[PDB]
């Protein structure tokens, strides 16, 4: 009973939530995860992935000097009353170092278009951007209309889609990630504040991601954090409090390491198995996976995993290519499959030449 144990979900004061672990992809817990809401400054996970994708592909770099347009100008734009703002003026030149950390540490709006602008030539363009890589990644329920996340009335998003553009900032540009636990910068003379208040929580370690409010979308905050060989994504829309803004998510974060790990029992081109080949320059197939595998489990049941596999054909016949599938791993816990992943040829099998 204590082995088999199903831990009890907190409540949560918010409209929507989903904690997930970042690499094992496991949903740990979830209320609400595909209900499309207002996203607010959560957008700006976006901006930033497409900005950090922008320059892990060399477009630009972080001391190349931005000059400040019309559209950027904090008071020259009645759309930014009342929204967070580095306070650009037309004609400053500004490093992409300092207007990113003004986007992640301050989600300045005005910041959002200047980089937009710059990396793509208008909002307009850089808006479709921002929805390629909603395609990109699989995203079900999301679609951007601004730069900044300034309630839009075709914009949404929601709590699973939020937590996966968090594991596509952590693990397709992380340099640009890398910058989201910085706990202050310096524009103008004037120190800046990360906006995230979890990064001073002695209890965790959070580095990431995004917190925002608008009226339209309550507090939202998507949270990362770490514990040993662990990584969890909370993301938590429609937060129903002010006092509530961390602390729920800290209780979801909190309870996600507390019950469950995550193991690594194989990784990319080590042998699992091993089998008989026909017509090889070699009698027997090394095989394994092509990606790392990760499982989430309850905490604690390292020990009892089990693992074994089955072939997709009753022989193996050269030629057999690199990483082709000829079966599945099946991972167990106490006689039941938790977990599968593809079986592939490890080292390539030509037919045999003599
Ligand atoms: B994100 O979630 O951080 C981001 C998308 N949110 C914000 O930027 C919100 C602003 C939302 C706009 C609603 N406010 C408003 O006044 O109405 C807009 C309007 C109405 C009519 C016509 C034109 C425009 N902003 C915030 O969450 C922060 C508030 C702001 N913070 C702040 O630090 O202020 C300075 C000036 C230092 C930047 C504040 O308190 O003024």
């Amino acid at each position: 009973n204590i082995k088999t144990m199903i831990p009890g979900v907190p409540q949560i004061d918010a409209e929507s939530y989903i904690l997930i672990d970042y690499n094992s992809g496991k949903v740990l817990a979830e209320q609400n995860a595909d209900v499309r809401r207002d996203p607010a400054s959560l957008t700006k996970m976006m901006t930033s992935y497409v900005i950090g994708q922008a320059m892990k592909a060399g477009k630009f770099k972080e001391t190349d000097l931005v000059t400040i347009g019309n559209d950027a100008w904090a008071t020259g734009n009645p759309v930014f009353k009342g929204s967070s703002l580095m306070f650009l003026k037309p004609g400053m030149q500004v490093p992409v170092s300092q207007l990113i950390r003004g986007i992640n540490l301050q989600s300045g709006n005005d910041a959002c278009v200047a980089m937009a602008d710059f990396a793509a030539g208008s909002q307009d363009a850089f808006v479709g951007l921002m929805n390629s890589y909603v395609n990109a990644l699989g995203l079900k329920n999301t679609h951007f209309q601004t730069v900044h996340g300034l309630d839009a009335d075709g914009q949404y998003s929601s709590a699973r889609d939020m937590a996966l553009i968090g594991q596509a900032l952590i693990r397709d540009v992380p340099n640009e990630y890398s910058i989201y636990k910085e706990k202050e910068f310096t524009f103008n003379g004037i120190r800046q504040l990360n906006r995230n208040g979890l990064l001073w929580d002695n209890s965790l370690n959070v580095d990431g991601i995004k917190t925002g409010h608008t009226d339209k979308a309550g507090y939202n905050l998507v949270a990362s954090a770490t514990e040993g060989q662990m990584r969890l994504i909370s993301a938590v829309m429609g937060g129903r409090t002010f006092k509530g803004r961390e602390a729920e998510s800290k209780k979801l974060l909190t309870w996600g390491f507390r019950f469950f790990e995550t193991v690594n029992p194989l990784k990319v081109g080590k042998e699992f198995a091993s089998e008989p080949v026909w017509f090889g320059d070699s009698d027997r197939a090394s095989l394994g996976v092509d990606k790392d595998v990760y499982l989430t489990i309850p905490r604690g049941r390292m020990k009892d995993l089990k693992a074994s596999y089955v072939l997709n054909s009753s022989e193996l016949h050269a030629p057999l290519q690199k990483n082709q599938v000829v079966g599945t791993i099946n991972f167990q816990l106490d006689g039941k499959t938790i977990e599968q992943r593809p079986l592939v040829v490890l080292q390539e099998i030509p037919e045999g030449n003599f």
